[PDB]
């Protein structure tokens, strides 16, 4: 399994560190990231990593602006993309084709393969635009998992919810997140 | 300032609890709450507090049933509502306009109105079918400001996330 | 009032230099500018004054390219937003949400708080992609104050159609 | 060539004018005139110009009302259509098929047999049932040209801009009044 | 505050009146009146007024042809604009744009400088094309209060239904006419 | 059965006086023409009849301006109406619901209390908005008979035409 | 010029037939005809001529299910394509594409070079389906002239209406054929 | 004549140097390019040639970044644009109007001055979004052109698929590169 | 593994012979053949084979014609179809429903019983009505792998755009 993670510019650097992390504890899958201009920023303020630790959480990773890397053919098999979170402009990008760095490439890439796209669309309150944008895209099969927190697995912390998120979006590849905590009934 | 809040079975019942008491704490704002019958299951889960507790927080607490409650008639002034957090369900049955209870009759005439709407929906992940009811209430007016977290200001507990939203919400009636 | 003033590479930059210097006439409001790359290019080559000095008649004046400006937080309360002179590539970022730099992001975050935004399109003739883009930004609510001379009032020289159009565009928010 | 200049009661009659005065001078330009009641109002009011003066520097001129006229027939062969300003009401006409004097039915006409319409469409603010009408007609091949002033080639009199805007509504027909280069 | 009242030839015109009545009773409320000829015939047919009685209700009162009326004007502020009733040839004027005469042009020009539009629509039974046309400017944010009688405040009178259906007009610029008869539960 | 019989100012006065000569030798059918302005001044280039001649051909003859006609009323019971010749822009004003004059107001009420409207479009080409406003009123069963000539019957002369046209439009109402 | 001449089993053979009469006359028109199966049926039925007299009538005549024409192929330059009289059936096939035989494909090539379609569409009354079709083709820039008789000229014989609809059609490619003015 | 040509970094810069070629061979056409910056990749890539070299193929050179170009304004005439090979980026950003460099711009400005573009988009498989894109723009009298290899006249190399290619992308402006016939 | 093979009578024949060629050196594959009238013309015309030659290169070669064939059930199980090369026609009877023969029965077959259908569209240039009819199936799930040249991995021959063009769609069913 080779999954391409995509980080973007929206405040929720965590959740990717968080996937990335978990990824990092199965073997089986190979991780190809992208981090944007604007997802190192946003690591270095909300995480104690710098763009340099996040990296090194990946197999590979590749410049934003590289429009010549593996993952910007569609001949290079991989088994899907996850954009973690994905900032409204990228979420933009990708709906209108504006394929212009690597992130949006590598996911206009994606789709004309079939390939699995995964969006973690992080923004409050989400206007007309941000939903038709979204709405576009979901029509076309993309999942749309934002970060939205559970309650009724009683979390404490936010590392709590960031876990619960991780597992969900997991979920959407038939990974299993080892600290899921799943409803009961 | 007059605010209906419905509430919801979405989880995040912890996040009307919080704008709940918030609101208390400004005696200019009367408070119309209609907890759905869901939404009292998800409160007792998701909080220390009950129903009644809960009602215990609004000025008035009508019944998610009546149909005849002021807040079901147009003629009835308020400043909006809120719904939070609101369900797929609801989200669905406001667009559509299936008004089959009075979270959704005074959504139907808040919206008939042209009073202020603001929704807090709330699931995950968001199919096409959320998305396209979500898109055709926000081409009428209606906020959607779904609880997602905020990471910038280095928040540590589930209170600080909630804080934030509940502040965000608040933020659509000018309220502080 | 806190206003957010965007320019862009559209001809009429002297319609841009001309609303600030009508709003640096007025002490109650802060204008936070925002010139593109452009911009510059074209204040320079149709107003006697510099990009430095276009700054200059502004309280703040961000960088294009600066995401984390305080206009890009939507917490950062402020009453709105004007683009003078608005290019079609500019219009067509923020009808498409492609919020590249900061007018775009500027922009996206005006819309998604429900502020006002007020857009001076500037483009002749006007395509079918251009008008696609003014007709969607418009069923939001976005003002579309084109730069449109009027001759009723006799005008004689460009200052006159010049001091017109800042006056109507003013009058979105309510100015003199 | 053979073409149809509207006028309405847009602000912006001297922009009509000028047309017609740039037209004037090109000896096989055969120009049919139409002017709107309200355009005449506003001729008046925004030129020196009376309604007949204005109807002299067209080699036709046929009344608004006169659904007979040889413009109204699509046999009648022209190379098209030119409305100058164009009113939103004119315009909402026009898109909207009710074509109820000549120069609605002209525009119909024009369109109908494939020849070129442009509209110069004025007003400000634009609202949403306007751009929907202009869009419309955007689909359909219908030149929309506001008078949006340029300021590149700095313009110093109100008449630097009326001759500008009239040289880029001219352009669609490949006629040369008498722009842009390098920087 | 200045309002503009449009009045057209749906039957209906004791709404207008009424509503013009109830404004002559606001000393703060400038009102604009336009009425169509049509408006005129309804007006003396349904009502013991004349045109000209009805025209002394307003401050001001614009010939419906007069495109050159202050009220034509964008820059010429008010607050917004009422016609009622609203026939369905003038709501099908205003919904094309089509402003051939001053109800038209107000109404174009109240939407295009953002101000508030309110009709009272009155047909029955509504077709297809009125339907649409409502739909459209419903959209646009432009206020549908067609004249539907409330039994639940036991009226008796036509004057009863009248002065209800009014005050719920009114309301739509929160003004408060001093004889509603509102829901208590 | 009553009828209305608009006719309308496009090329084909000729069908439309023809309709009126046929539906005169049916003594069972009561005859409500509205002729437009226009139609008067192409019955009197293409017919030998004039105005009055053909007001004479019906039991009615309502004044094109009279928005007061008995016709103008919903509670008047009509079997439904034919617009022969039909122009483009009394095709387009009852489209769009424009109902300025008698012959629109007539068409907006057969619509609305469900009667049976047929049209007879005149018009060559047939642009995109001719077309728009054809398709839409067809989908509200709106009957479109355009006078298409047919030649497997052999016609000779423009009467063979005329003729052939007038009885599928009287057909519509199951007429001979 | 080169033009595409499709004929089709709508009534109005009379039409087709005098269109490439008319054609004929014009000696640097090099017309190719296409007579559906039923096309040819109506000609029998409603003219005084036979398929090979009408096919004559023209520079070249391709069979209808030949795929393999010259005009089937976008690199065989034309100037477009009259499709007269047009049925209900061949219209729905070139709006949907299904470009089942030549009269399909030849119009589906016109389209695709961006060349000039005419058609002269022929049924009564129009249904929902043939106004939808029409329609969406329309915003294609495909001319729709259906054989809607004028009578301002005074006509007298079918002649005169059949010849007046050729004129009209023609009027399409800038071709004039051997009118409204004033009144 | 005077036409924009503008390269992008799709799989086939052979196929734009060979229009470039093509149009050296003829006199009165005034080419003015437009590279991105990874069209200079792919033609370095994928030819003997350097970036100066097919630059050198055009009359006029414009910066991809370079917003104040001649071509950049609407008074500028010229008979319009390919762009070839045509990205999906490219082809995207032109939908959108979100013209951000030379290439969408000249494109921009061509579509509203009523001109003539044309695309050649590659890309394979083509998803959802590029058809959506290709689609709407097509509604707007753009021709979209692909490299579609064509059998029928027996090729055998790269080039005879190249030439082809260049041979129907003229054919929208009339121009003869130095075809389909019987069968 | 069980595969549809629709050839149909656009220029590309060789693109068809090479990927039946290819499937036949994979013993696992059962291959199901229908050669269009027009697709034979186009085997002749550009390939050194027959239409005997090609129906040799599969396991089954089923009448365009035989509405009866074992691909017309949905019960009979496949893994899906592959249109290669795909006519304008083809693809617009498929997007149309209008399974006049097996080619558009096997599709609409494919297509109900939610089975991988690959169209390698070609025609230059691409109308309106051909991006339309494409955008439509698209939507569906449909894969469009048009036959595009790549230049860089070198090609010199035909032969490798053709293989290049087959690589690619054999890589639709996972093969190499
Ligand atoms: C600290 C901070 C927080 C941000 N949060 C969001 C957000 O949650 N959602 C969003 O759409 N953009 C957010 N942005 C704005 C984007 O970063 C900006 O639009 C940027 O251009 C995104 O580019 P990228 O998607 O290529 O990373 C934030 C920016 C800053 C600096
Ligand atoms: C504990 C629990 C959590 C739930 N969370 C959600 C949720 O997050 N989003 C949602 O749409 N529905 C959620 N539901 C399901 C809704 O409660 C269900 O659709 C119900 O019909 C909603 O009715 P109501 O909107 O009137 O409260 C949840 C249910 C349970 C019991
Ligand atoms: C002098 C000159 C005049 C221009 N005028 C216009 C114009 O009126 N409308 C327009 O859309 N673009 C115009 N442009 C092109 C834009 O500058 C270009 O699209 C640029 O990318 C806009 O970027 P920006 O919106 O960030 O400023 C002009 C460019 C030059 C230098
Ligand atoms: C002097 C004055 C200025 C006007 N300016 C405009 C204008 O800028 N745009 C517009 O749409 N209408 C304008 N109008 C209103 C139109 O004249 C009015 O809608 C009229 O019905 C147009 O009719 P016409 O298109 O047949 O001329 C103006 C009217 C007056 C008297
Ligand atoms: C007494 C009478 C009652 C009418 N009632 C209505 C009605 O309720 N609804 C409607 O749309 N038109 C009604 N009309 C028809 C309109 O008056 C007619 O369409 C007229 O053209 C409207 O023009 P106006 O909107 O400019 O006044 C009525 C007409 C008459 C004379
Ligand atoms: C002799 C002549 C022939 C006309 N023929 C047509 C026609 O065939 N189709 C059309 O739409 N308009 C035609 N018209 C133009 C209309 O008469 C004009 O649009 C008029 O405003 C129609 O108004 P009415 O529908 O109320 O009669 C013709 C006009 C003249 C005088
Ligand atoms: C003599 C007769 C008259 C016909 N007239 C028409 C007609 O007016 N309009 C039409 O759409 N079809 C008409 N048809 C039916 C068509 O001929 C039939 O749909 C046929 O399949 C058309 O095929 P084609 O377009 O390939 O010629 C007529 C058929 C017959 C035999
Ligand atoms: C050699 C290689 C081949 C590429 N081929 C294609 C292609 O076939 N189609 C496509 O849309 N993009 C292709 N790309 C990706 C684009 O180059 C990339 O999206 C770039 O941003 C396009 O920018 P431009 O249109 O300004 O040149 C390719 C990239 C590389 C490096
Ligand atoms: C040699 C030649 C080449 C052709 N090339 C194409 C083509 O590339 N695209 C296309 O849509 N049709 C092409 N056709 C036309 C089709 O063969 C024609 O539309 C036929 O009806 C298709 O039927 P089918 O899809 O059942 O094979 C070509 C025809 C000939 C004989």
């Amino acid at each position: 399994m080779k999954l391409i993670v995509g980080m973007t510019g929206a405040t929720g650097a965590p959740l990717g560190v968080a996937l990335l992390q978990a990824l990092r504890e199965m073997p089986n899958v190979e991780t190809h990231l992208v981090m944007s201009k604007w997802a190192k920023t946003t690591i270095e303020l909300e995480t104690p990593y710098s763009a340099r630790d996040v990296a090194a959480l990946a197999d590979f990773s590749h410049n934003p602006a590289d429009q010549a890397a593996t993952i910007s053919s569609g001949s290079f098999r991989t088994d899907g993309m996850i954009v973690i979170p994905c900032s409204m402009k990228t979420l933009a990008g990708i709906r209108a084709g504006y394929a212009d760095g690597l992130v949006g490439r590598a996911a206009d890439v994606v789709l004309k393969e079939g390939r699995k796209l995964v969006l973690v669309p992080r923004e409050m309150p989400l206007s007309t635009i941000h939903l038709e944008n979204m709405l576009a895209l979901s029509r076309m099969g993309v999942a749309m998992v934002p970060p939205m927190p559970a309650f009724y697995n009683h979390p404490e912390t936010v590392d709590d919810i960031v876990h619960h998120v991780v597992a969900r979006v997991l979920d959407q590849f038939g990974l299993e997140h080892p600290y899921a905590r799943r409803w009961q009934g």
